[PDB]
C-alpha cells in the first residue's frame, strides 16, 4: 500500500457539466472539512435549481437520437468504461487519499478496500454493456415480437457521503453501460471525491454532456434533479426521511422511476454452534467498520443464550482494540465519524442507552478533541424496548441482546421496518437455509459479513430500499422495455 | 358465441376476505348501474379503511412462513392457477355477460376477446409459476452465493372499469405465480366481474385469505391499501391524477414498491407507403375499440400529406359504419361509454375541439337517450395545440393530423408526456425500424394495432406508467430478490 | 391408491404413424411377456428400415412450413401437451398397470410415482412451449440482430425400459414444446407403455404425423433412425454400449445432433457427522429402488470408518426387509428384474463379488421360481478393486465400502468414468459445499437422494451422458438458435 | 494502417506446454510457407501422440480442483482474458504480418479486419467469465435446488488456417472464460499465428499448463486429443470430412462432448426489389473475400429474372476489380490461395464447371507464376445440377442462378446438406421476414453480408455444423451444468 504523503491537494470544485467545469450562478460556493481534524479542505460551488436545469439540459442532448452517446455501440460504450476504470487504477493513490481527507476514512480502507471496489462495479459494469439483450417473444399469431432493452434517459443520483466514490460508481456503471445519462449529485459532507472523478471520465473520452455533476447542498438540487420535467430516473441513496420525500416529489413530477436503496438495522443472529472465534471477528467489521456508517452494520447482534456471555466478552474485547486516531495515519483502525451532524448525533444515541439502562460496556463518549472521534462503544443486555435497537445509530456503537430460540431470534429480527441485510452465523446446514429464507433482508450473509461484490445484487426489502444494484438486476433499473410486433405473413415455429 | 339470454344475474355483491363473503362494516352498499340502460344492476357493498385493514390482516396470514400458502410447490400454485383458468372458461357465458351488463361492452367483445384474454394470462402465468428462478453468481473469493427470487408480500391491486376482468386477471396472476397475496380493490363503475371470480378461486381450492378482494369506493380504501403498514406492493392501473396520489402516500407509508401503469396519448403514424386499407381498419379499432375507453387507443393519427385526405375518407367513413347500439345486442359494434362522469366529460371533450374549429367531420354528440351513448365522432385537420390533442378524451373521437416529414411526425409525437403505445403504418423496412426505436412508447405497433398479447410486457414509458404487465418480465415486480452468501472453504470453477 | 384388479388388457400392439396404428412389413411381431410371472403379455409388432424409414417421412411432413404443426401457436403446442397430460392423468390406473405388467414394478411405485412423474413433465414442458425466446443482441454497427430459437427437425428417440413411460415423456415434452416431431423407438422389453400414449396424443389432437411411435426390436430400427438423412437429433437413453454405437453412427451418416443419457455408477457418501438414520433410508432407496435399474443407483455407498459398522448393520437389516413379491400386489416392495438378460447377469455379477471375497451379508441368490426375482442382496468390505465396484451391477446388489478421509472418498469416487449422480450425506454446512462441487456428477444428491423433479435439469458428466434433460435445460438441445441480422440505419441505444 | 516492413520474424515454432517451448519427440519438424510466394517461412515442429499425450497431463494439472486455475475467481480469468487481448492489440502490427506471410491475406483484412476481431473476441468473452450463472429452480418439496455452471474439463481444439487467429481466439475466450483448460492444435497450412499468441498469453500471466498449444500435422495429433481419454470437449473447425472423423472417434473414446463447426455453400437470394448497388458490392464480398476461403462465402447467388442480367453485368465487373497481387502489398485486393492443395482443387473445380458448360463470364484460370494465385472468376447460367452448386469451391469463383418465384429460391436453397448462412438481399419487410425464417441457416443476412460479430452466436444448421459459438450461447458448450439439491426442512416460496 503506497502512501499519499504528498499534501493532497483539491483540484476539482467547481461543477462539471458539458464536460466543463462550471461555477455557480449565485457565486455561491460551499465549504469541505476535514473530519478527521476539523480544519477546511476547500471551496467547493454549491449548485441551485439553476445549474441541476442546466445540466439536465445537457443531458437531453447527448441523449437525443443520433447523438454522439446513443448511435455509440454498446462493446464502446464498455470500452470508455473501462478506461475509467483504469484511469481510477491510475490514480489511485489521490482519489484514494481525497476520500480519506473528505471521509475520515482509515487509508488502509480507502484504498486496499474502497477505490479497488470503485474500479470493480466500473469494470464489471463494463462488461455489461453489450450483454443486456432483449428476447424474441414466441407470441401468437402471424407477428413477430421482440423487446428491445432501451435506455430510460436522463438519470439523477443523489449520493451519499458515506462512501463518497463507491456509490458514485455503483450508480454511473450501470447507467452509462445501459445508455442513460447521469446527473450526478454529490453530497455535502463530502464533493471532492466524485467531482475528481469526474475529470477522469473526461479524459476517458466519454461524450460531452453524458456525466454532468453537480456539487451543490442538498435541499437545492434534490427536489430539481427529482422533479426536472426532463429527468426520467432519480436514483437516491441515503437515510429513509430525504427518501420519502424523494419519491414523493416523484410522483408529483412525472411518475418518474424511483429507486432508492435507503438505510437499515441489520441483525446478527449468532448462534450455540456459531465458531465464536468467526463470529466474533465479523461481528466486529459488521458494527465498527468505516465506524458505523455502512448501511448495512450490524445494529444488533442476537447471541445464543448458551454463548451469551462469551460472546460478550471478545465482542466488547475486541472492540476497545480499535483505534481512534488517524484515518491518515498507518495502524489506525477507526477515524472521525463524519462531522458535527452526525457526530453529535452518535453521542446522542449512546447517552440514550445509557438513559435506557443499556450495559454500556464500554466507550459511551469521545475521544481526542479537534475532529470528530467517538469511543468505540458497547451496549450489552440490549433489549428490543431500547431506543438503540429501534433506530439506526449510524455511528461506532454495539447493542446486543439475547435469544433462546431459533423462532423467537427470526421473529425478533423481522419485527423491524428496514431490510437491508444480516447476518446468521451457524456451524448448521439446515440453520442456515432457514434462517437464510426466514430473515427479511436483501442480503442475508451466513457466517461471514460485510462480503458484498458487484456481481451480486443489493438493496433493501421493506423501507430499506427500492430495487436494486450491481448484479445483473441492476441493469434492470435502467433500461426501459419496448416490446415491437411486426405483421409476419406465416409464422413457422 | 353462445348467447346469455338468461337475465345476467348478480350472484356476489360482498366483500371477499378469508375465502368468505363477508360485508360492510358501515353497512353501507354502493349502487351498480347498467350504462347500456342506466337501469341499476345490484347493491354491491362498500369497503372502507376497516375492510382494507381487515383484508390486509388476512394477507400477512396467508403469507406467513409455513403457511399454507408459502410452503406449497411453486407447481402448485401453478396447478391452481390452471384451475381458476379452467374454471373462468367453464362459466365463460356468464362470466362474459356480467362485463356487458356492468362495463357496457359489445358482447363480441367480452367473449370472443375478453374472457379469452382473462384466461389466457392466468394460463400463462400459471406455467410462469415454476420457472421464476435464481441464479448463482459466480462471486469472487472462496464463496458461493446465489440469489433467490421470492416473495414480496402482500400486493395491493388498484383496478380500473374499462377492463373488469382483464386487469384484475393481468395482476392476480404474475402476483398468485410469485407466491404473493392479494388485496384487491375493484372499481366503482364495475365491482361486479371481480366478486365473481372471487368466488372461482375458492373453488379452485386457492387457500383461504391468498386473494381478499375489497369491492368499495375509491378514495376510501386507495389510501388504505395505499398506505397500510402491512402492504408492500402497490399496483395500480388507472387515470394519471390517482397514480400520483397513490405513490405519494408510498413514500409517505413504507416506500413500498409502487408500479402504476395510467394512460396515454397514443399516436399512430400512417405514411405513404402504408396500405390505406390495412392502415384504415387497424386505425379503427385503434380509436373505436371499446369505446376509445383502451388506455392504448389511438387518440392522434397523423398521415403524411400525400395521403392525409384519403385516408380521412375511409376513416370518417367506417367511422359512421359503428352501431351506438345495446352492447347486449348482436350486430352492435359499439356500447354506451360507462357513466355520466366519462359520459359527459367525453361530449364536453367533443365540445372543446368544435370551439377549436376542430374539423367535426362526423359524430360530434350523443345516440339514443337512456344510457350513454356517443356519437362515434371525428376531427380532421386536428393541430399539434387542440385541447383534444392534448388530452386524453378516453372515448370515442378520432383525430387527425397532417405531417410532411418522418423527423417531423416522430417528432410530433414524442412531444407527449406519456408512452403507452404507438403505431407506424409503413412497408418500408427502414422505416419500421426506425420510427419503432425513435418512438417513445412501451409498445410500439408495426402495421396492426391493439394486438397485445399475455406474452408480451406491457406498460407505459414516461409519465404513461411504471414497470410492466405481462411478459417474463411482469414477474420482475412481484419478486425481491435475496443473495444469499456462504463461506465454502475451497471454490472451485 | 386405486387398483386395477380388471385384468389389464393390451389395446394397442402396432405401430403409429400419421396418426394411424400401422402394422409390420414383414408382418414379424414380437412377443411381450410379463417378468413377474414370466408369462406372455401380448404380441406387439416389430418394425424395421421399412417402417422407421416410413414415419421419418411423416415427420418431414409435419414439420414442413405452413404445416398444420409449425404454424401452430406455441402457446397451442403447450395447451395440447397439456391435454396429453390430463388425458394421462385420467387413463392413470389402466396406464400405471401396463408398466407394471411388463416393467415388473412395485404398483404403488408406477402410480404414485411413476405416472405421476410422467403427467409432471408433460405439463411442465407444455408452460414452456411459449416461453423458449430469443434475444436481440445490441451488436456492433447500424444493423439490428436477433436470435431465434427454431425447431431442430425430426427428432429420434430411442428409450430404455426401466422407466418405460416417463422417459418417453422426458423426450415428448421438450421436443413436442419446442416444435419438433418425434419419431419415437421403444424398448423390447416393454413396448406397451408408449403405444398406449400414443393413443391417447391422438385423442389429444395432436396433428396427424407429429408424434410416431416405432415399436420394434433395437438393432433394426436403432441405425435406422440413428442414421436416416432426415432425422436429425437422435437421443438415445440406455446403456454406454449402444451409445457409442449410436454417435458414431451419427458421425457416419448427418453429424446429427445427439444427446445420450447413458448410465454409471453413483456414489454416496455417508459421513460421522451424518444422521445414519437418515442416511441409511435413503442409502436404500439409492440401491433398491425399482430393484437397482435406475440409472442413478447408489451402487457404491462409503461410510467413513468412525461409521462403517453402524451403518452396516442397517444397511442390510433394511435390505432383506424388501419383499420378492409381486409388483401387483400391494405390501410388495420389490418386483422381478426384468428379464432373463438383466436377470441372469445380476445374478451373476452377485457371483462375481463373491468369487471376489465380497463381503455378502444377504441375498446373493434368486426368489421364488417363475418370473425373475433376486434376492435383496449386500457386499460388504467392498475394495475399490472388486468388480462389484467397476461396473453397473443394474440390479439389486448393494457394495459398501470403507474411508477413513474426505479427499480420499472424493478421490475414489472421481474414478471412474462416470458421473450421473451421487449423495454426500452430511451435517456440515463446508463438508456440503466442498463435496458437492469436489464430486463430478450431474446431479448431486445432499442428505437426499433419488430427488429428481422435472423442474431440474438431469443429464450425466463423462461417460455418463450427453446433454441434458428436462429443466430449462433441457429445452437447449431441441432448439436451434438462428440470427438474423438486418441492415438499418441509424442505430441508436 | 501501420505497415511492418520489418521483415517478419517467426519467433515461435515449438510447442508450449506448461508455459515453456518444447520441441518434438521425434524431432520431426514440418515446414511452412508462404504462399503469396511460395518461399518457405520457417520450420516449426510437428508433433505427435506423444505431445498431444503431454499437453492433455498438462491440463488435467491446471484444471485440478485448489489449482491455481481452478480457485481463480471468474472476475480474474476474465482480468487475465482481458490482458492477452491488450497484449495482442499491442503487439498487432507484427501479429498481423504473421498471419499475411503465412495465410496469403490482404495486410489491410489482416489489421483492420482480423486482429481487431481476435482482439474483440477476447474483450467480449472476457466479460463474459463473472456472468455465467446457475439458477435456483424452485423445485417442488422442502428441498432446495441450485444449478451451478461448472467447467467440463480439458478442451481440445482443432483449428483451420482460414482464419489463422480469429477461431483461436473464438475458441481459446469461452474456454478459458468458463474455466476450462485447452490442448489447441493449430493447422498445418499455417501454425505461426498461434504459436505467437501462446507467448502472450504466458506474458499475461496466464497459469501454466492452462493454454497447450501442440503445433504439428493433422493426422496425428487429431486422432489423439480427439480420443485422449482425458479430454472432454474436442472443438474442431474445419471441413466436414474430417469432422465425420473427429465425432465418430469421439463415440468411440468416451462421448465426449463434440461441437464441430464444419462448412458449407450458401445461398444470397437478391430479389426483383433489392437494391441492386447494394446487392452487388455484398454479394461481391461474399464470394472473393478472403479469396473464398470462408466457410461463410456465398458460392451461389440467386437472382430474380427480372433482374438477373444486369446483376450479372456488375457482378463480374466487379470481379474482375479484384487484384491478385501480394497481400503484403498496399492496394491489393486479393493474393494467393493457400497451397497447392487448395490451389489444385480450385482449379480443378474451375475446370469442372466449364465442362459442364458453365458461363465462364471472367477469369478461369490462375494469375502470375509463383506462389498460388487464381484469377477472380464467374459462372453465370449457373444449374442447380452444376458441380460449382453441390460443392464448396472454398476459393475464388463465383456462381450465379436464375429464379422466378420466392417459394422457389428459398426451396432451391435449402436443397442442400448445409446451412452456415445466407444473404436475402430486400427491401421489403414481409419478404425480409419470411425468407430469413424460411431459409434454413444459422445466420442469415439481410441486406448485407459477412456482418459477423462477436456477441451474435455463429455456427451452422445441419451438417455444416454443431452448436455455436461467440454469443451468450458460445458459453454454453464449455459449462457442464450440476444440479445440487439439498434437504431443507420447511421450504417458503
Amino acid at each position: 500500500l503506497p502512501v499519499l504523503l504528498t499534501d493532497l491537494k483539491i483540484q476539482y470544485t467547481k461543477i462539471f457539466i458539458n464536460n466543463e467545469w462550471h461555477d455557480s450562478v449565485s457565486g455561491k460556493k460551499f465549504p469541505v472539512f476535514n473530519p478527521a481534524t476539523e480544519e477546511e479542505l476547500c471551496q467547493v460551488e454549491e449548485g441551485d435549481k439553476e445549474d441541476v436545469d442546466k445540466a439536465v439540459k445537457a443531458a437531453r442532448q447527448a441523449f437525443q437520437i443520433g447523438s454522439p452517446w446513443r448511435t455509440m455501440d454498446a462493446s464502446e460504450r464498455g470500452r470508455l468504461l473501462y478506461k475509467l476504470a483504469d484511469l481510477i487504477e491510475r490514480d489511485r493513490l489521490l482519489l484514494a487519499t481525497m476520500e480519506s481527507m473528505n471521509g475520515g476514512k482509515l487509508y488502509s480502507n480507502a484504498y486496499l478496500s474502497d477505490l479497488a471496489g470503485c474500479i470493480k462495479t466500473l469494470r464489471y459494469c463494463a462488461g455489461w454493456a453489450d450483454k443486456i439483450q432483449g428476447r424474441t417473444i414466441p407470441i401468437d399469431g402471424n407477428f413477430f415480437t421482440y423487446t428491445r432493452h432501451e435506455p430510460i434517459g436522463v438519470c439523477g443520483q443523489i449520493i451519499p457521503w458515506n462512501f463518497p466514490l463507491v456509490m458514485l460508481i455503483w450508480k454511473i456503471g450501470p447507467a452509462l453501460s445501459c445508455g442513460n445519462t447521469v446527473v450526478v449529485k454529490p453530497a455535502e459532507q463530502t464533493p471532492l471525491t466524485a467531482l475528481h472523478v469526474a475529470s477522469l471520465i473526461k479524459e476517458a473520452g466519454f461524450p460531452p454532456g453524458v456525466v454532468n455533476i453537480v456539487p451543490g447542498y442538498g435541499p437545492t438540487a434534490g427536489a430539481a434533479i427529482s422533479s426536472h420535467m426532463d429527468i426520467d430516473k432519480v436514483a437516491f441513496t441515503g437515510s429513509t426521511e430525504v427518501g420519502k420525500l424523494i419519491k414523493e416529489a416523484a410522483g408529483k413530477s412525472n411518475l418518474k422511476r424511483v429507486t432508492l436503496e435507503l438505510g437499515g438495522k441489520s441483525p446478527c443472529i449468532v448462534l450455540a454452534d456459531a465458531d465464536l472465534d468467526n463470529a466474533v471477528e465479523f461481528a466486529h467489521h459488521g458494527v465498527f467498520y468505516h465506524q458505523g456508517q455502512c448501511c448495512i452494520a450490524a445494529s444488533r447482534i442476537f447471541v445464543e443464550e448458551s454463548i451469551y456471555d462469551e460472546f460478550v466478552r471478545r465482542s466488547v474485547e475486541r472492540a476497545k482494540k480499535y483505534i481512534l486516531g488517524n484515518p491518515l495515519t498507518p495502524g489506525v483502525t477507526q477515524g472521525p465519524q463524519i462531522d458535527k451532524e452526525q457526530y453529535d448525533k452518535i453521542l446522542d444515541l449512546i447517552e440514550s442507552g445509557k438513559k435506557e439502562g443499556a450495559k454500556l460496556e464500554c466507550g459511551g463518549g469521545p475521544w481526542g478533541n479537534k475532529g470528530y472521534f467517538v469511543q468505540p462503544t458497547v451496549f450489552s443486555n440490549v433489549t428490543d424496548e431500547m431506543r438503540i435497537a429501534k433506530e439506526e445509530i449510524f455511528g461506532p456503537v454495539q447493542q446486543i441482546m439475547k435469544f433462546k430460540s431459533l423462532d423467537d431470534v427470526i421473529k425478533r429480527a423481522n419485527n423491524t421496518f428496514y431490510g437491508l441485510s444480516a447476518g446468521v452465523f451457524t456451524k448448521d446446514i439446515d440453520k442456515a437455509i432457514t434462517i437464510s429464507s426466514a430473515l427479511q433482508a436483501g442480503t442475508v450473509w451466513v457466517n461471514c459479513y460485510g462480503v458484498v461484490s458487484a456481481q451480486c445484487p443489493f438493496g433493501g426489502f421493506k423501507m430499506s430500499g427500492n430495487g436494486r444494484e450491481l448484479g445483473e438486476y441492476g441493469f434492470h433499473e435502467y433500461t426501459e422495455v419496448k416490446t415491437v410486433t411486426v405483421k409476419i405473413s406465416q409464422k413457422n415455429s
